[PDB]
């Protein structure tokens, strides 16, 4: 079984292991097998990609993904969590930011191959955008997959988001260290904690945690701080 070859896209196996990762985490993949097919052609290993999907797509064990709602992905390299969340989610309004700007290239080119519609990559700094009008408190969700520790992220992602909003830290096997002295710089922010959801990987078993961060009152003005303070001076 599984012999089947695609030049320009997932094999027969890699479907095949995209379709049963998505079950596993309740979706069915079938109707966006050809874009994530598209996707895969375009970062190139094939295991490694799907299981990159898969880890985006955890996302979706949390009901934040209702409707219209304006999504920041900060960080978003290549595209992940975000690309994959929108292709599953298509009415979701997606902004992925990154610093980087062929990373930025490589997502708009993605976003044309793949057909997405209310998407957009834009290059840029979290720490400047935060104080634009444009984008401070002007987003419902925010998401990152990123090495950059919680204590740094809640500084770049809170004031991202309205309040009432939320944002979801993507994280590995462990957050403890992370964790401990979270809550007192989230409530300098305007956060609370939410919910830490812990879960393992689809094919793998790895384990993953989801960090949630609730937007509970404005921002103020000091934060964020600015471009590499936050993470040279951390608020924890
Ligand atoms: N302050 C900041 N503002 C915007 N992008 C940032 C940033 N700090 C780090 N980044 C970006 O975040 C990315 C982290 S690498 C991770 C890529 C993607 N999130 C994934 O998990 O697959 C890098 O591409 C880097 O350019």
């Amino acid at each position: 079984m599984f012999h089947g070859k695609h030049p320009g896209g997932l094999s027969e196996r890699g479907r095949a292991l995209l379709l049963e990762g998505g079950k596993a985490l309740g979706l069915d993949l079938k109707p966006h097998l050809e874009a994530f097919s598209r996707l895969y052609a375009l970062l190139q290993e094939e295991e490694v990609v799907v299981k990159h999907f898969l880890d985006s797509l955890t996302l979706l064990r949390l009901p934040l993904w209702q409707g219209p709602l304006r999504v920041l992905d900060l960080g978003t390299g290549a595209g992940f969590p975000g690309l994959p969340l929108k292709i599953v989610r298509p009415e979701l309004e997606l902004v992925l930011v990154d610093a980087t700007r062929k990373k930025v290239a490589f997502v708009e080119r993605a976003i044309e191959v793949l057909g997405l519609k209310g998407a957009r990559a834009l290059w840029g700094r979290a720490e400047v955008l935060a104080r634009e009008a444009g984008h401070r408190e002007a987003y419902a969700r925010a998401v990152a997959r990123a090495v950059a520790p919680l204590c740094v992220l809640s500084e770049l992602l809170l004031p991202f988001l309205e309040v009432g909003g939320a944002a979801v830290a993507m994280k590995g096997p462990r957050v403890e260290e992370e964790l401990a002295p979270l809550p007192p710089a989230l409530e300098r922010l305007g956060g609370r904690l939410g919910e830490v959801l812990a879960l393992q990987l689809p094919l793998s078993g790895e384990a993953r945690h989801l960090v949630v961060l609730e937007k509970t009152a404005p921002t103020p003005p000091a934060y964020p701080r600015r471009p590499g303070v936050p993470e040279r001076h951390p608020l924890c």
